[PDB]
């Protein structure tokens, strides 16, 4: 392994993302002219807020990941006040930006991108890892328009916390307990949102959003692709042991075999040419 990289190795540029405890900044390494997305975390603030476990878990998780549909951790370093993580640079930014830009996806685009998300989840779940906060903001688009999922501090590695309100599963609001199915719940929401242009549970505030979730209070627009609707209904199920794709439903085989995915070749998605948006 090379000697530890340092801030002076980079020409920093624009801000790519902002969070409570971190900022992501585009940086060009000078020796290589390579673009990384460098996640910068201020030690003092992290310690002051008891986030050390989350930072730790993100670093450890993103190291165990080796797959085209996941943002990669290339390196780390620190100076006196800050931690730096060198991450894949997803040139095209958030899936959310495209949902907003074009409104809603047609069937072909919805099918391809849902399949990539599914295939990524299958990989993540095979390593015993749960994202716990999957959402279109976390789902980045590479320069070639394939997905790269990021943001893993809130992940759990299988042998407390609440993600974004509209993607939260009922079992979180009723038990403080999660599992792979929580990721599948969020997948159901993301599919709905690709198709309809909006997340299925919307309300004036978080409390109300939570109410609708535990009540399964949402419904399909009339233009919704039927096969996608059937898939979403097999995902947005209050009982987590009955969500298509989870272990009690015998996993990813039956999920991938869903009629909505009829025309999909699962084996080499990352090699396929994403449909034009
Ligand atoms: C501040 C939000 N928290 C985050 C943000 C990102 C992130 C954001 C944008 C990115 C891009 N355009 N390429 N790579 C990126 C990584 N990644 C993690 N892990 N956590």
């Amino acid at each position: 392994q090379p000697r530890k990289k340092r801030p002076e190795d980079f020409k920093f540029g624009k801000i790519l993302g902002e969070g409570s405890f971190s900022t992501v900044v585009l940086a060009r390494e000078l020796a290589t002219s390579r673009e990384y997305a460098i996640k910068i975390l201020e030690k003092r603030h992290i310690i002051k807020e008891n986030k050390v476990p989350y930072v730790t878990r993100e670093r450890d998780v993103m190291s165990r990941l080796d797959h085209p549909f996941f943002v990669k951790l290339y390196f780390t370093f620190q100076d006196d006040e800050k931690l730096y993580f060198g991450l894949s640079y997803a040139k095209n930014g958030e899936l959310l930006k495209y949902i907003r830009k074009i409104g809603s996806f047609d069937e072909t685009c919805t099918r391809f991108y849902t399949a990539e998300i599914v295939s990524a989840l299958e990989y993540l779940h095979g390593k015993g890892i749960i994202h716990r906060d999957l959402k279109p903001e976390n789902i980045l688009l590479n320069e070639d328009m394939h997905i790269q999922i990021t943001d893993f501090g809130t992940a759990k590695v299988l042998s407390s916390f609440v993600g974004t309100a509209q993607y939260v599963s009922p079992e979180l609001l009723t038990e403080k307990s999660a599992c792979k199915s929580s990721d599948l719940w969020a997948l159901g929401c993301i599919i709905y949102q690709l198709v309809a242009g909006l997340p299925p549970f919307r309300a004036g505030n978080e409390y109300l959003i939570f109410q609708k979730i535990i009540k399964l209070e949402y419904d399909f627009p009339e233009k919704f692709f039927p096969k996608a609707r059937d898939l979403v209904e097999k995902l947005l199920v209050l009982d987590a042991t009955k969500r298509l794709g989870c272990e009690e439903m015998e996993g990813y085989g039956p999920l991938k075999a869903h009629p909505f995915f009829e025309s999909v070749t699962w084996e080499n998605l990352h090699q396929q040419t994403p449909p034009k948006l």
